[PDB]
């Protein structure tokens, strides 16, 4: 669960955890995993306040759909663990970042 809020959760099930694997290969012939993992995160569908999701769909960033979801790639540590924390802190400061400026995205 992704605590947001006190009364605020993000369940599991409504964040897309995802692992990129070195696509063409993994079945025999060419066995090593790519350390890139992968996020995607359905504002829409979460059940975020309309506030939180406001925020975040007018956002100045790049890594915000028009539909709401937020989906990256982390592919900069050596393990897709590290990448997983990576993803998971990268989120929640994005979301925090959103609430707590009061505009742009290029300003801190």
């Amino acid at each position: 669960m992704l605590v947001i809020s006190n009364n605020v959760h993000l369940p599991d099930a409504e964040i897309e955890l995802t692992a990129i694997r070195a696509q063409g290969a993994g079945g025999q012939n060419v066995n090593k995993v790519s350390s890139a993992m992968h996020l995607r995160f359905d504002i829409n569908a979460s059940s975020l306040p309309p506030f939180y999701k406001e925020r975040l769909l007018a956002l100045n960033d790049s890594r915000i759909t028009s539909d709401g979801v937020i989906v990256l790639k982390a592919q900069q540590y050596r393990t897709q663990e590290q990448n997983r924390a990576d993803a998971l802190l990268r989120l929640s400061e994005l979301i925090v970042n959103a609430a707590k400026l009061e505009h742009h995205h290029h300003h801190h």
